[PDB]
């Protein structure tokens, strides 16, 4: 069916998996050790060098974020018509850009660009509270009237970002009370709580 | 429409979503913001993350450059002939908006001292759009399929600004030299290529490129 192959980190799957696990599908994850890695022959054999790597039947995808909009296109999670689905794609590209700076800190600068990083963040986070107050109150989903892929890549991003720097919902009532909501979700719910997610480092450094 | 373009007075991230314009037949009005208009603050507050690209597209208004060309591809047929295609699209797509990413952070932030290093880990870094190019009809057509995408623009843009940055650095690759000598030679795209629009634009907006 699906396959991820990933190392043991949330990372860039994090997303993907919340999706998949709430939308009732089954997948197969194949962990990807470190040493495994510096061996060389999965990476030369990777499009870019780098996981994840994703399976669907006979086709071979990498990038976390087409994976995204593959399931995002083949599950029905990508908006009712065109105008939607380019909302849906200006929500995920804010996402990864925010993301993108994120995997800067984390990996590169964190303890002298923590504070930082936490100053910046109320100005990151403002536009997806914007795009909350325009859609029905922001009592429903980022775009629209159902959840779409960017729910899922928004979601895991507010919540990497409350372990950050804890509170930075507090002012912003729209995406608190919508991770509280989408986090409810059963399905979801389940697997936020499940071994798999909760005994995998948000990174591979450590640092959170 | 005409669609409506709202950027700098840069290639930049316009470059790619405005060759797919002119090469699809397309007519656009241009919004250049200057300098003194950005800074007064009016505009940008009312960017959604406070940057342009802004594109509208009749009572539809969008940001990121990647939406604009995803929203083109979608609405004008440059996605793929299905499903399968439009994922490996998107594969190439977000590829290249990785090394795009690399790119920019040398120019703006580290170009004296990182061009050099830059330069030398670059083959590694088209390698697999060469890749890509030998597993679909012997990189005879197009990045993906036998038809162009959105992702073919974006993909001829990133080699366009690597062979200013570090001109021959496409000769070690065969399918990718030829690939953008042919997407470079669509008649259409030509024209725009050699226009006062794009040839008299900055790649980057500090100068350096
Ligand atoms: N744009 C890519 C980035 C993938 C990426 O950065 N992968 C990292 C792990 S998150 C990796 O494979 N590092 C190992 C390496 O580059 O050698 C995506 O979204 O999937
Ligand atoms: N991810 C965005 C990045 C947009 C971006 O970086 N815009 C820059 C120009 S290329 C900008 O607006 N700078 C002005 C500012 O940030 O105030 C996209 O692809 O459109």
């Amino acid at each position: 069916p699906y396959t991820v192959v990933y190392f043991p980190v949330r990372g860039r799957c994090a997303a993907l998996r919340m999706l998949l696990a709430d939308q009732g599908q089954s997948w197969k994850e194949e962990v990807v050790t470190v040493e495994t890695w510096q061996e060389g022959s999965l990476k030369a054999s990777c499009l870019y060098g780098q996981l994840p790597k994703f399976q669907d039947g006979d086709l071979t995808l990498y990038q976390s974020n087409t994976i995204l909009r593959h399931l995002g296109r083949t599950l029905g999670l990508y908006g009712k018509d065109q105008q939607e689905a380019a909302l849906v794609d200006m929500v995920n590209d804010g996402v990864e850009d925010l993301r993108c700076k994120y995997i800067s800190l984390i990996y590169t600068n964190y303890e002298a660009g923590k504070d930082d990083y936490v100053k910046a963040l109320p100005g990151q986070l403002k536009p997806f509270e914007t795009l909350l107050s325009q859609n029905q109150g922001g009592k429903t989903f980022i775009v629209g009237d159902q959840i779409s892929f960017a729910d899922y890549n928004l979601l895991d991003l507010l919540l990497i970002h409350e372990v950050l720097a804890p509170g930075c919902l507090d002012a912003f009532p729209l995406l608190s009370a919508y991770v509280g909501r989408l986090s409810a979700r059963p399905k979801l719910k389940a697997f936020l709580a499940s071994p798999e997610y909760v005994n995998l480092p948000i990174n591979g450094n450590g640092k959170q």
